[PDB]
């Protein structure tokens, strides 16, 4: 699971952001990569290099795999399986107005396949949003990132009450106690298909961390997408049920949509 620096070459840069940098690569004997260096101080790297090796084998074809750490040497690396299309989120906002209903439930299906595999293995992801899903061939969505937010130091991220806390995703048992489970993985995974079928829509646009916590609390909810028939609005609304007993788990939710979109 540890890459030798040498085994990685860097040929053009694709993104960068609060934590790092990604690259379009290639890893020695095994194929094109996307690589990501680690920002000092973004990170545990420590706690991460007692996971990675777990982390690694998982794998499922839902799931963006990772190839190995590179950390030898001052930044550290992480290698991935290069996703052709990017992120989901970006996918649907640029090609916003190109996709039928069937196809926007068939990436719902997608992430939730993955999503079913990762209750099973009693993985939870913490923070999934369509910013983390990635499109691959064929329109094919896989699901990345699942644990990651358990490495990330900056606690205004990590905090239920922090600054930068993504509490657009978050169950009320998430933004209250950091309360973590496959359940409040159902929360956000609502969120997504809601993001989905808006096709890249920012899920409480313009609303402040105070406000959706308020919002939620007094049981506001997002609206019906355009795109989403009766039947995708109201698994929408299963998911964000206030208590996480009362929502379905990733396997009832697996056969509901696979449902709807068989007929
Ligand atoms: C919407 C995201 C975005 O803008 N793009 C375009 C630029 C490239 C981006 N991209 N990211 C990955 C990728 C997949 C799986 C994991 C990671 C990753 O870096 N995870 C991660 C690492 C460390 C930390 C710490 C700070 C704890 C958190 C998270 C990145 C891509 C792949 N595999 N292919 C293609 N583009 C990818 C998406």
């Amino acid at each position: 699971w540890v890459i030798d620096p040498s085994e990685l070459t860097f040929v053009q840069e694709i993104g960068s952001g609060q934590f790092g940098l990604v690259h379009l690569g290639y890893w020695l004997n095994k194929d094109k990569v996307a690589i990501k260096t680690i920002r000092e101080g973004a990170m545990s790297e420590e706690d991460f290099i007692e996971e990675a090796e777990v982390m690694m084998k998982l794998s499922h074809p839902k799931l963006v795999q990772l190839y190995g750490v590179c950390l030898e040497q001052a930044p550290i690396c992480l290698v991935f399986e290069f996703m052709e299309h990017g992120c989901l989120s970006d996918y649907l906002r640029t090609q916003r107005g190109l996709f039928a209903a069937e196809t926007l439930l068939g990436m719902c299906l997608d992430v939730c396949e993955g999503m079913a595999y990762l209750e099973e293995a009693c993985v939870i992801h913490r923070d999934l949003a369509a910013r983390n899903c990635l499109v691959g061939e064929n329109q094919v969505i896989k699901v990345s990132d699942f644990g990651m937010t358990r490495f990330v130091l900056d606690d205004q991220y990590t905090s239920s009450t922090g600054t930068k806390f993504p509490v657009k995703w978050a169950s009320p048992e998430v933004f209250s106690f950091s309360r973590y489970s496959s359940k409040s993985d159902v929360w956000s995974f609502g969120v997504l298909m809601w993001e989905v079928f808006s096709e890249g829509k920012i899920p409480y646009e313009n609303r402040s961390n105070s406000e959706v916590v308020e919002d939620i609390s007094t049981g506001f909810r997002l609206y019906k997408p355009r795109l989403a028939s009766t039947h995708v609005y109201q698994i929408m609304n299963h998911c964000w049920r206030e208590r996480p007993e009362d929502r379905p788990a990733f396997s009832r939710l697996l056969r509901q949509l696979a449902e709807i979109a068989e007929s």
